[PDB]
């Protein structure tokens, strides 16, 4: 669930379906928390590698 | 981004849009990845407190 899969995720297209950028716009705040995430574990690494 | 916040979020309906099942599983598997990312967050912090 990288990034640049997570914001290149295509979906099938059928009537009545849900709005296209409404969807985008919400994967893109999650796989920005998912980045965050993996930034803050990288710093409490750190901590634990230096101590 | 709480698992419940994820899966309640709502979209608009429209003509032609994305495939609501497909959307949700995805969202699921994004929501799980989040939840273990915490929870690793979480070890890597108890690990220091102990020290």
């Amino acid at each position: 669930f990288t990034p640049n899969e997570i914001k290149n995720k295509e979906f099938s297209r059928v009537k009545n379906g849900l709005e296209p950028t409404e969807v985008a716009n919400f994967l893109e705040q999650l796989s920005t928390e998912i980045e965050r995430l993996k930034e803050d574990k990288k710093q409490l690494e750190k901590v634990i590698e230096e101590r």
